[PDB]
C-alpha cells in the first residue's frame, strides 16, 4: 500500500522547544530514500500548520496548556490523515510531540470496526486534566482518544471514543503517574512495563501483543514515541527516562509487526534535534521506520 | 593440542589502511601470554610477507583490487597452515583483513572429509567480481572458499571448493548485499542475522549452531570478525555496522563452542589498530580467544 | 508439408565447446538457399535459448553432467517443436550436440501412435547415469527417450516413453559401450553396426530399415549425427571415431528415404565449427539435407 508522509510540527504539547523540528530532522535522516528503497510509493504532503500557543496568562486551563492551538492543529492533522485514508494510502504521521497522537487516531479509527493501538512509549499517556501533573496534553492522547478528558480533545473529529481500551497494547512503561496506573487498571489496558520486557523478553511480548490484537482488531496503529527507547540509544526526546528499550529490542520489534502484516497506520514522535547528539534519534526513528515496513537483513 | 599462531598483516583486501596492524595489536594486547596461562603450548611462527600491490590502473584488477598480492600472500598462508595442521598443531591465524580466510581455509580444508565453517560476522563475505558493490576482496572469501570467484582466488592451494554451503553458518549477520542475499538463498547457506540472535537469543543460536555442524562435519574453522561486534565493543574495524553483537554475546559464543569442542581451527580478522580506542578491539579478540581456549570463569 | 527451422545451440551435452555453432554454421552453409530451390515453405524459428549450467562442483551427479540446463534447454525445443508439428509443418531440428535429441523427440512422439527412428551415429546414445563412462548427456537421448534414464531427462514433455526399442532402427554404429552393447541387446534393438554396411551394402540396410519401420510405425524420426560419417568427410564433430560411412553413402541413404517418404521430422546434430576444416561438415550436413527433402541428380 502507497504511503503518505505528513508532518506536523508541534511542541505545544509539552515544555521543551524543538521537538516541532522533529518531522524535518527526519526527513534529512532520509526517510522517503529509506522507503523508496523498499520499492514504495511514498508520498510527502507536507506539513500541518500549527498555530502559536496563547501565552498561559489570558489562556484557561493550566492543567490543560496551550488546548486551543493543540485542539485545533489535531483538527486540521485529523482532516489530513482521514483523507489519506480515503485515498486508500498508508498515512506515516511525523511529529511533533505525542499529543499529535489525538488528531493521527481521529483521522484513521473512524475507518475501523475495531481499530487496535501499540503505543510504544516509557510513558502512558492517559492523564487527564484531573491527574495530569504538568497539565502537558502530550501526556494525554491515550485516554483523550479512549474518550477520557477534555472534549476539545476527546471531539476531534467529531466523533468518540476513537479506540476501545482492550483492543490497547503499552509496550517499554516505565514511568506513569499514580492517576495514570490507576486509569490502566481500572480501564483494563493491556501493558507490558519494561519488568515484563526484561523477565519476559521482547520477543514473547511481541509474539503475544500480535497475537492478542489480530484476535480482536480489525486495524492497527503504531503510536511510537521516540523515548520509548532509552535515552542512551534515542537521546533528543524532551521527556527521556533511563532504563528503556534498546536498539536491537525497537528493530526486532518492528521486525516483527512488519511479519504479522497488523499495522495499518503509524507515527513516530518526540523527536527532538535540540536535544539530540547529532540527529542520531530522527536516525533510529527512519532505521526503525525501514523495518516497520519490511527490511529485511537477509 | 599445541597451538601455532600465524600473523597475516593484510589490508589489501579492502581500502582502510592499518588493518596490517592487526596482528601485533593483538600480539601487544596479549595473545600469547593469555593462552601459556590456559597451559598451552602455544608457538608464534611470525608473520606471513605480503607485497605491495600495483596500482590499480597498471595492473587489471577493480572488480577485484590487488588481485595478485591478494593471491599470493594467500598462497603463502595456505602452506603455513597446511604445515601447522600436518605437524599436529591447531592453526591460529591473525589478520588482517577477511580476505586472509581463503588461505587460512586453503591450508586446512583439504585436512577434513566435511569441514564446518561458522563464519561469525556483520558481512556474509560471498560476493564475487560481478556481484561486489566495492571491488574489495575482503567481501569474498566465504564466496571464494566455497568454489565461487576468480580462479586465483578459487583455486588457492590446488583445490576447490575447500568447503561446502550445507557445511557454513553465518552468525551476527546486518550487512548483505543484493546479490549476496541471493547467493545465500540460493546456496541454501544457514544464517543467524541480528534478528535471530534477537529473536531466538544467542544460547539458542550457539545451541543449533553447534548441532548442526556437529551432526556432519569432522571439523569445523572458526571465521571471526570483530566487524561482528558492535561498534561500540569493537570500534577498531573498517568496515563497521550497527546493531551488533555484545562483548557477552560473543563471550557466551566462545564459551559454548569451547564446551563443544568441535573447533579444530580459527582466525580472528578485521582488528585496525588505527580506528580503534587504545587498542580495545584487539583487547576484545584476545579475551574473545581466551573463552574459546577454554577460560573459565569458575 | 512446410519446413520449420529451430536451431539448438546446446553444447552442454559434452565437453567440447563450440558445438552450439553448430546451427548457424548450418545456416551460413545455405540450408534455406538449399531448401527453398526445391521449392518448400522454409521458415526460421530462430534458436532456443540455453542456459548456462551450474558449476560443476556444485552440480548434484557427476554422471548426468549439466543435467538442469540440458534438461531446461530441452523442455523449451519440446515445446517449440510440439508447436510446430501442430501447425502441420515439418520440424527441422539443427544442432547442437545429441542430447537435444531428447527435447525433439518430446514434442514430435505425443503426435503419433507409433513413432519410428532412425539413429545414424558411431555412437548408440543408449547410456545411463549408471552405465555411462563420461556422464556426457549427448551419450544418453535414446535411451531416455526410450524411457530409460534420469526421470528429469526422461519425463520431458510430460509423458515417456517417448518410442519403443522395436520401433528404432541404428546405422553406421562403431563405438559402443559395454553397457550400451548389453542395452541395445536386452531391449531388442535394431542395428546396422559398420560391420553389417560392409557387409550387407548400405543399398541393403537402408532397404531393410524402410521396409522395418514402413510396416509398423506412423511416423519416423531422423536423428542424424554427423560423426556417423568417417572424420575424413566430416571431421567438425567432437566425438570422432574412424571407419565410418563415407558422403556418398549418407547421400544414398537421404535419397533412399525422400523415394520411402517415410521421414516425418529430422534433426542434424553434433556439427562443430570450430573443429571442423572449413565449414566442410556444416556443408555436409546441407547437403543431406537437401537429398533428404528430395534434392535429384536427374
Ligand atoms: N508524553 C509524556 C507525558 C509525561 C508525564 N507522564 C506527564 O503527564 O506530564
Ligand atoms: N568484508 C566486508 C564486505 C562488505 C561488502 N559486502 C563488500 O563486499 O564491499
Ligand atoms: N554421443 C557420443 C556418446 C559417446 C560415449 N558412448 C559416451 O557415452 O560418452
Ligand atoms: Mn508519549
Ligand atoms: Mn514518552
Ligand atoms: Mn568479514
Ligand atoms: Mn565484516
Ligand atoms: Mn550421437
Ligand atoms: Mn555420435
Amino acid at each position: 500500500k502507497p504511503i503518505s508522509i505528513i508532518g506536523v510540527p508541534m511542541d505545544l504539547g509539552q515544555t521543551r522547544r524543538g521537538v516541532d523540528m522533529g518531522p524535518s530532522a527526519m526527513r534529512y535522516a532520509g526517510v522517503i530514500e529509506r522507503l523508496e528503497r523498499l520499492h514504495y510509493d511514498i508520498e510527502d504532503l507536507g506539513d500541518i500548520p500549527i498555530g502559536k500557543a496563547e501565552r498561559l496568562h489570558e489562556q484557561g486551563d493550566s492543567r490543560l496548556r496551550n488546548l486551543k492551538a493543540v485542539a485545533e492543529a489535531n483538527e486540521k492533522l485529523a482532516a489530513a490523515v482521514d483523507q489519506v485514508v480515503q485515498r486508500g494510502r498508508f498515512p506515516l504521521v511525523l511529529g511533533g510531540d505525542h499529543s499529535i497522537a489525538i488528531g493521527t487516531l481521529a483521522g484513521v479509527a473512524k475507518h475501523y470496526e475495531r481499530l487496535g493501538v501499540i503505543w510504544y512509549d516509557a510513558h502512558g499517556d492517559v492523564n487527564t486534566a484531573e491527574t495530569s501533573p504538568s497539565g502537558n496534553i502530550h501526556g494525554m492522547p491515550l485516554a483523550a482518544s479512549l474518550g477520557f478528558g477534555h472534549p476539545a480533545l476527546t471531539q476531534i473529529g467529531g466523533y468518540s471514543p476513537k479506540i476501545k481500551p482492550e483492543h490497547v497494547v503499552l509496550i517499554g512503561v516505565r514511568s506513569l503517574d499514580e492517576g495514570e496506573k490507576k486509569f490502566i487498571r481500572e480501564k483494563g489496558i493491556k501493558i507490558y512495563t519494561m519488568h515484563e520486557v526484561d523477565r519476559l523478553g521482547m520477543t514473547r511480548v511481541m509474539e503475544e501483543t500480535i497475537a492478542y490484537l489480530k484476535e480482536r482488531t480489525d486495524g492497527v496503529h503504531l503510536s511510537l514515541d521516540l523515548d520509548g527507547l532509552d535515552p542512551s540509544d534515542a537521546p533528543g526526546v524532551g521527556t527521556p527516562v533511563i532504563g528503556g528499550l534498546t536498539y536491537r529490542e525497537s528493530h526486532l520489534a518492528m521486525e516483527m509487526l512488519a511479519e504479522a502484516q497488523i499495522i495499518t497506520s503509524a507515527e513516530f514522535v518526540e523527536v527532538n534535534p535540540i536535544l539530540d547528539e547529532r540527529n542520531k534519534t530522527a536516525s533510529v526513528a527512519v532505521a526503525l521506520m525501514g523495518s516497520l515496513f519490511g527490511e529485511k537483513l537477509m
